[PDB]
C-alpha cells in the first residue's frame, strides 16, 4: 500500500534552525503547506547541491506559505556543526531535523534497514496532513528543486480548484 | 519498507505500439533501461500533457538506450482507441501496457484499492532490474519529462562511474 | 451453492447514460425488474450484436416495467467514448455501468480471475431482489435477446400467479 | 469464480438408461460434447416438458455427436420407476443419473442447500470437458431445448474455425 | 461421544403419510414415544421385510401411544409413489419422511457420506425426547419388530416404575 | 459419524476367563466373529439377566465360531470376584475384560464422561474387523440374546452369500 | 509444582460408609481435619495391611477431630461388596469414596494414566483446606498407620501454636 | 502427573563431605540405593531434629548399601559453616548439597517459588534410578527416621522379592 | 535496553542489620540515596576487601544521606552466621540483604544463571529511584569505594545543579 | 542475565582512524586484549574529558597489549569531521565506530531506546571474547581512565595466574 494521499503520522524530534535549537512535532505541520526533504548521512563527500538548491527558493516558498523540513538520522547537534563547517550548508534558513530513533524515517517508509539511513526521499504535505506528491531517488540522482516547486503551486492550484479540465 | 533499489517483479501483460498488439514480459525489459509510466484511466477530460510531454522526448530516450511503458488499468483494446480518437495521443509510438488484472500495478505497489485505477507514478529500472528512481503524485499535479530525462541521465552516470565527488 | 434465488449483493457504481454520468445502486433496482448484461470488454473487435440486439428490445422492456444494465470492468469514462465511436452501441439508452473494481461482477460470481474481465452473463432480477433466471456463455456464442424476453414474461407470470404451474 | 471455460470436475454416479442400470464417469465424456441437464426431483406434480422436449431432440443430438446426460439428486433406482411410470419420461433414451451424494451437483454450483435438491441448470460441455454454455432458470421458468441446439451448433462451429465472426 | 441418552435435535421435513403430504417437526414428537426407523433408499431390489413388519405391528403400537416415522433420503414424491407401486409398501400406514438434505439424518449421526444414503437404524424415543434405544445393522441384516416392540414395553416400564431394583 | 461399517481400533486389555487372567488385543479378534458386550458396572443391585442370557447361548455361539467379549469400566480383579460372588456370573465361561483406562470403552464411543462408566451397548464384529451391528439401550432396558444371535446368523450368511436379491 | 501448601479442589463423588451409600464433597471437609487415602484397586491379592491399619486407629482419629477418606478408582458397589467380602475391609467404618471418573483422583495429580488406577497416596489436609503432609510410595511398601497419626498431631501443634522455637 | 516410580533425573551440585568439597551428580547414585533428604535453610532457628535423626541412623543406613543426600537452596559453603556451627550438625557423616540454582530441586517439584526455598521432602531412590518413596510435610512438622528406615528395608524386599502375594 | 536512567522494580526481601533482622522494601529506598552491592556467596575463599571497604566508609556515606544495601542469593539466617563468624564482616552496619529467590537480583539483570549466584554489581539510586551509576566487574576484579564514593558525590552534584559543567 | 562473563557478539561496522576509514568486526578482537568505549553522540555541548583521558593512557594501552574501541550511534563521516574540528577529539590515535543502525549498541544492551543513543558505557574483553568488566553511568558523571587501567591490569592478572587471588 502506497503513502500518497494518506494523513502523516504523528512525531516529536529536534532540529536546527537558523543558529537555534527547536521541537518540531505533527502540530507545527497543521494548517501549513509542509516539504520533508529526506537525505541519508551528513559530512559526506556526496556534494550538498540539493539541499543548496532548495535554500536558494526557500524566500519563495515561504512567500507561498510552505514550510521546509530537512530530515536525516544524525543528530541535531551534528546538523549544527554541519551548518557552521561547509559554506553550502550555510545557506539554509530552514528546518533541519535530527532523526537518531528512526521514528519519523520510518513513518514515512524510508528507512535503509542495512546502513540505518534514511534514503532520498521528498514528500509534499497539504495543510490537512494528507501527502499529494512523491519523490525517491537513488544515490548520486539529484533531484530538482524548480521541478519541485511547480509540483506545490500545482497541488494549492488543485486545492483551490477541484475537478478543473 | 520501500520499493527503491529492489528489483521488480515478473508479469505478463498485452499492449498496443505503434498499431499492433504485443505481449511484455520481465524478459523484455532485461539488458535495457525502462521506464514505467503509471496513470489512473483513458478517456478521462484531464489534459493528457504527461503522456505527450513524454512522446516529443522519446526520440531523446530511445538514443540513450531507454524504452518506455505507458501503464493503466484499462485494456490494450481500449488503448487502441484512445490513440486514434485523441490527437495528444497519437503522437507516442512506445508500448501502452493494459492491466485490467491489476497484478502489474499491484507490483509496484500502485493501486487505489477503492477506485480500481492506478496511482500517477513513474519508476525508473536499470538493466539489472533494479529499480533507481520513484516519482508519485495526486490527480492534478503533472510530472514533468524533461525532469524525468535528468534523472535517466543521472542513473545513467552512477552505473557507468561509481563513487564520484 | 447456486446463486440463482437469491437477493443480490449491495453495490455503488458508476455509469454512463444518454450522454450523462449517474452513480446506482441496489436502492436503485428494488421495486423494479432489472436485468444485469455482463459483457468482458469496450473496444473490442468482437461484434456488440448481443448489445445491439438489447436496445432494439429495450422500448419493449420499459413498457414491461424493465431497467437493463449493462456491466462491464472497464470505466465509465470508456463507456462514453464507446458510445460516440460504434453505430450500434448509439442506440443504448439504457445505463453502463463501469466496474474497475470488479465488485459488481464478483457479487455475482461472473469473473475471469486470470484476464481480470466480466464473463458473458446475463441476470433477471425481480422487485424484491431475488434472481429468476441465469444464462452465462464462452466467447463466441450468442445470448438471444428474444429468449431473454420469453423469460422475463415467463417470471413476471410466475410472480402473478404464485404455485399456479402446469395444470 | 465463474464456471464457464473451466474443465468439469471428476465424478462417479449410478444411472439408468434403456431400462438397465450402468456407471457413468468423467471418462466417459471425453472426447465427446456433453449436456449435463439437472431438475430438482422425480415424481413432482411440475409437467415434465423440458425432459420431454430434450427426448424429442436427442435423435438430432446423438447426429452431432452430443450425449445427454439428466441428473438429479433422487437414485437411479428412482429414475427407473419413474420411466415405467409417466409416458413423458417412457420418451427418454439418454442416460438419468442419480446424485444422492450431490456430489455432481456440487461440482457444478447448483445445489440447493435448504431445499437438497438441484436447481434447473443446463451446461454444455466440449470433448476437452471445458464448460462452453449454462443455463440456470427458477421453478416455472422453462428452458427450451431449440435454443440449446443452437448453442450446441454454435459451440461446435467456434471449436472447428476459431477466429471468426463479425467486426 | 455415544447418542444413547441424549435429547433429538429440532428438525422440519415434508413426509407422505395415507395419501396425503404433512410436515414434521420435533413439536410433533413432543409428549409422545417416537420411533425413527431409518432406512436407504427407496425402489431398491432388496427385500422391504423390516418396513413390512413394522407395518403388521403398527396398530399394536398405536396402542401404546408410539408414532412411527419412516425416514430416508429419498423425496416425500418418490414415498407417494413407492407406496402405491410395491404391495408390501402399501402397508403402510405410518408417516414416510423424506430427508433429500440430509439434515435428519446427520442428527442421528447415520449418514453414508460416499453413497449419501442413510444407514439402516432404529431409534426409540420418549416423550421428554431422550433416546432410549437404539439400533444399527449393517446391508442384508434384518431388524426384528417384535424385539424393537418388547423393547419399547420395556422402555415405558422404566419410566413409569422408576428404581425397581431387579 | 457413525461407526458402523468401519474397522475396530486396536487395543490391549487384561481380562478373567475361566478362573485365570489372560491378556486380550486386536489380534486375537482376527479371523474370528466376535462380539464386544459393554455394560456399565459390576456388583449393581440391576440383575444381571443380560450376560446370564448370552452365557446360555455361548455353547451355541462357539459352535459358530464366535467369540465373546464382556467388557466394563472395573477391573480384571473385580471381574473374578464377581464371578465368585453372583450365581448368575458363575455361568460366564467366556472373557471378561477390565477397562479401567476406559480406552476400549472410548474405542466403540460408549463413555459416560460425567459418569465414568460404559454405556449398555453390543458390538457385533466379523474376521475382517468391521462392525457389522450396532445395539445400544438405556438403564433398564434389556437386551435379548435370541435376537442378538439372529442378527450374526444373518451376518454370517450375507459374508458368505453377497448380494442375495429375493424373487 | 508441588501439592504441598496449596488448597483442595473441589468434588463430588459418590461413596459407601457403615452399610449405605453417600454423597462426599469438599463442603463435608470444611472446618475438619481430613485424611485422604488413595490406593489402586479393590479385590487385588496383595494384603490390604495399610486400610486395616487405619481402621483400627480410626476410633482415635475421630476424638481428635479427624476423619477419614479412602480413595480409589473402583465403583463404590464394589466397595460395598469388597466389605462383605474381606474381614479385613469389615473392620472399616470410614468413608470409602469410589472415582470411576478418576477427577478425586487427578485432583491430587496421583493417577497412574496408563493403568487407570489410583497410586498409593496419603494426604493430610486441614480445616481450611490447606494440604499439610504427603505420603506416596510404590506397590508392596507399606504405610504406617502410627506414623501418619503422629504427622497429624504434630499438623494440629502447629495449627494451634504457630511458630514454636525450640530453646 | 505424579513423581512416584519415575526415573530421577540427570544434575550436577556441589556439596560438603567429612570437612571436603565434592561434585555429586546422577552417576554416583547408580547402582545404589539414595535418599534425598531436602529442607529449606541453614542457620533457621527452627529444631534441626530431623537431620540429626538420620545421622542416628546413617550407619544402619551405610550397612543397607544406602546414600544420604541433604539437598538445600543455600551454598556448600554455607553447609561447611553449619557444620563446625551447630553441634547435631556436627553429627552429618553424609554429604550436604548446594543447589542456589534451585535445579535440583525443580527435578524434584520440591521448590517453594515465593520463598526460594526447597520444602521438607524425602526420597527413596532405587539402583535403577526409579523413584519409590516419597514424603512431604509442612513447616513445624516432623519427619520420623525409624519409619524411613522401616519404608527402605521393604521396598529392598519387593525388589528382591517381586509378585510374594502378601 | 540498559537498566542506566531507570526506575527500579519493587522487592520485599528479609535482611540482617545491627544483630536483628528486618523486612526490606523499595518503600524504604524513597527519597533517599541508595547503594546495592550485589556479591556472589558468603563463607567464600576470597578475602572480602569489597565488603570491608565500604564499611570503612559508611560513616562517610551516611553523612551524605546514602544508605547501603548488601544483596546476595544467600539466606539472612546465613549473614547473620557471617556476622558473627568473619572479623571484616563484623565491622558491617549496614543491611545485608537476603535473596534465595533471586527476584532482586534478576530486577538489576545480575545473576549467573547457571551458578545460582549474584555478580560482583555496584548501583546507586537516587531518591527518586533512578539507576545513576553501575559498575560490575568479574571474579578476582576488586571495586574500590573510593572511586564509588566521588561518583556518588557527582550523581549529587549533578542532581543538585543541573545544566553543568566544562563546554 | 547478567551480560559479564560472555562471549562478545558477531559485528561488522565502518570506523575511522588516523584520517582513514576501516572496516572492523569480531575477527580483529580475537587474540587481543579490547575496549569498548560507549558514548552517546558527537558534537554535543558537553566535554569528551573521557574520551581525551583514554587518548592520554592509550600509548600505554598499546604497551600492555590493548586496543581501543570508540562506539556512537553517529556515522563515521561525522568522525571524522569531530576529529578535524575538536583539539581534544584530534589526541585519538584508536579507531571510532560508527553505528546508526545500533546492533553493536544492542549487541551490549547499551541503548537509550527513546533517544536512539548509547549509554555511557565501558566494557573489558580478553583475547577470548569473554567480557571481565563493565562500567556505565549517567550524564555528568565521569568515568576515570586511571581507574579503568587498574581493572585492565587486574584482568591480565588473573588471566596469567588463574585462581590464585586473595591468600
Amino acid at each position: 500500500m502506497s503513502l500518497i494521499n494518506t494523513k502523516i503520522k504523528p512525531f516529536k524530534n529536534q532540529a536546527f534552525k537558523n543558529g537555534e535549537f527547536i521541537e518540531i512535532t505533527e502540530k507545527d505541520t497543521e494548517g501549513r503547506w509542509s516539504v520533508f526533504f529526506f537525505y541519508p548521512a551528513d559530512f559526506t563527500f556526496v556534494c550538498p547541491t540539493e539541499l543548496g538548491d532548495v535554500a536558494d527558493h526557500y524566500e519563495e516558498l515561504q512567500k507561498l506559505g510552505v514550510d521546509v523540513y530537512a530530515v536525516s538520522t544524525d543528530t541535531h547537534f551534528t546538523h549544527k556543526a554541519w551548518h557552521s563547517s561547509s559554506e553550502t550548508i550555510a545557506k539554509i534558513k530552514y528546518a533541519m531535523i535530527g532523526d537518531p530513533t528512526g521514528a519519523l524515517t520510518r513513518n514515512f517508509d524510508n528507512m535503509r534497514e542495512d546502513e540505518g539511513l534514511a534514503d532520498r526521499a521528498t514528500f509534499v504535505v497539504d495543510p490537512q496532513g494528507i501527502i499529494q506528491a512523491i519523490e525517491v531517488t537513488a544515490e548520486g540522482i539529484g533531484r530538482d528543486a524548480s521541478d519541485l516547486l511547480r509540483k506545490i503551486k500545482a497541488a494549492q492550484y488543485v486545492a483551490s480548484h477541484p475537478g478543473e479540465v
